[PDB]
């Protein structure tokens, strides 16, 4: 819909920053569409991912970093706070220890750092959603 | 680019028919994007489906059915003759035992008919990829 999907920005992050993406999954959850938000060390997709988060609508959430081009330790969890159908709103918070992750509002996982955040240069959000809003917040220092 | 993705079309098979499906991945194959053709037997996207074929680039392909609500014997091949970066020309023909596909013109997947193609009314074709080519050939009878 609104913003174009791969979406791809460059953004700058440390303690203190959020990330708020509004969206809707484009097909219903029975034929598990996807979700993923990726932030990136380089403008360019190939290069190493700090933090993944990847979404398997109804099923389970996957994270994890990539690093020196390859995976690491995954991470997986089956808390599924996303509705059906329903546009769903995903905060994800640069606390110092770790990102916090809510979606509508509700805390629902946390990842430890495992690169500091200032290493990230670029955020890209794909798979099979449609993107309304996408923001950083960029108010502290 | 040229079609939206997820495309739906109805359509009708039998022997003979052929489905040809021109289009290219959307991000580069170390990102594992994939690509999805279901043969439905509605034109509804929660209807069954005759033949599930999946594809995540440069890993793995699944195919299967989902038969009255439930995914039956997952079917899985390593072969992957998709190249990184390139636009790919999908065909899959119905033969009397069995859906043949074709990858570039090299012969590289079949699957035997759990259903008949007969049931099938529409195809939908998503994921990550951009599509700009869609047929299924109507000559026969």
């Amino acid at each position: 819909s609104l913003l174009p999907v791969p979406y791809t920005e460059a953004a700058s992050l440390s303690t203190g920053s959020t990330v708020t993406i509004k969206g809707r999954p484009l097909v219903c959850f029975l034929n598990e569409p996807y979700l993923q938000v990726d932030f990136h060390t380089e403008m360019k997709e190939e290069s190493d991912i700090v933090f993944h988060f990847q979404v398997c609508f109804g099923r389970r959430v996957v994270m994890n970093s990539r690093e020196y081009g390859a995976w690491k330790q995954q991470v997986e969890s089956k808390n599924m706070p996303f509705q059906d159908g329903q546009e769903f709103e995903l905060s994800i918070s640069v606390l110092p220890d770790k990102y916090q992750v809510m979606v509508n509002g509700q805390s629902s996982y946390t990842f430890d750092h495992r690169i500091k955040p200032e290493a990230v240069k670029m955020v890209q959000v794909w798979r099979d959603i449609s993107l309304t809003k996408f923001n950083v917040s960029y108010l502290k220092r």
